[PDB]
DNA sequence: CTTAAACTTAA
DNA sequence: TTTAAGTTTAAG
């Protein structure tokens, strides 16, 4: 199992023996809510279209894609013992929140993610990154699952949308995962009801769509029309079939 | 997770 | 003619 080299919440790692259990074969993989891309980088499809709402997260993916050795050069400098100390961090932090330039951002994303409080990324109303130092005793670099990232990214498609906009580049070849923000146990509840729409709205397109969640009774409601089944609270994944 | 600041509401 | 109580936001 490969692993993704940001540290993300809700990797679904895992999660992925049984997401790709259940998970219907296909010409392309569609995921509105990429995150982390654990499910992106252990299945096998021929291209794959990648969305999320964070553009920092996007504009990352699509560096390391089309400049995968410049981008693992800049970045490991930063993974040195000078930088593992409060003062250098918030540093580095405000240069990220004053920079401009994608690649410089993209260079400090992967040491804030890494260096701050539990892989946490977090904005004020600004978009100003603000999430704390970590105090790690030696914070790892993920190169090997940098270069992975970059070889199998030669086949995906990156785009900063919300899902109603990527779930609508699906198409007659295509499967859709998603793994939105968790349910009660931001991504309102109304977004979280309208993500179902969008899915049986598919369904009947025969577009299959899998969805994964918390088992909850709202999510059940909300999940009705498809084939629910419950993983180990309890995780819910929730899949739209089309009858041939 | 926590406290503090920012901002609104009521009467 | 006011300010404690609430709600949301910021950030260690
Ligand atoms: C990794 S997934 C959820 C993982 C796990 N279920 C959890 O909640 O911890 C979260 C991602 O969805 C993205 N996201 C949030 N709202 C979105 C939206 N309205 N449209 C598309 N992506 C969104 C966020 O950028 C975030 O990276």
């Amino acid at each position: 199992k490969n692993r993704a080299f940001l540290k993300w919440a809700g990797g679904k790692y895992p999660l992925l023996d049984d997401i790709k259990r259940h998970l219907p074969k296909g010409e392309c993989l569609v995921e509105p809510f990429v995150g982390a891309g654990s499910v992106f980088l252990n299945t096998d499809f021929s291209r794959y279209i990648l969305a999320d709402i964070n553009s920092d997260l996007i504009s990352l993916y699509n560096i390391v894609k089309m400049r995968t050795d410049e981008y693992v050069q800049a970045a490991r400098e930063l993974f040195v013992p000078e930088t593992n100390c409060a003062e250098v961090y918030y540093q580095f932090r405000e240069e990220f929140n004053k920079s401009q330039d994608p690649f410089r951002r993209a260079v400090l994303f992967l040491y804030l993610n890494r260096y701050g409080y539990n892989g946490l990324c977090r904005y004020n109303l600004r978009g100003e990154f603000n999430v704390p130092f970590g105090r790690y005793k030696k914070p790892y670099f993920p190169e090997a699952e940098l270069y992975h990232f970059a070889e199998k990214a030669q086949n995906a498609f990156f785009y900063c949308e919300s899902y109603a906009d990527s779930m609508a580049r699906a198409d007659d070849s295509s499967v859709v995962y998603c793994d939105p923000p968790y349910a009660p146990l931001s991504f309102t509840l109304e977004q979280q009801a309208h993500l179902a729409e969008i899915a049986e709205g598919l369904v009947e397109r025969h577009i299959p769509v899998l969805i994964s969640n918390h088992d909850t009774m709202l999510t059940r409601e909300w999940y009705q029309r498809a084939k629910l089944h419950v993983v180990k609270v309890d995780e819910l994944l929730a899949l739209y079939k089309p009858g041939v």
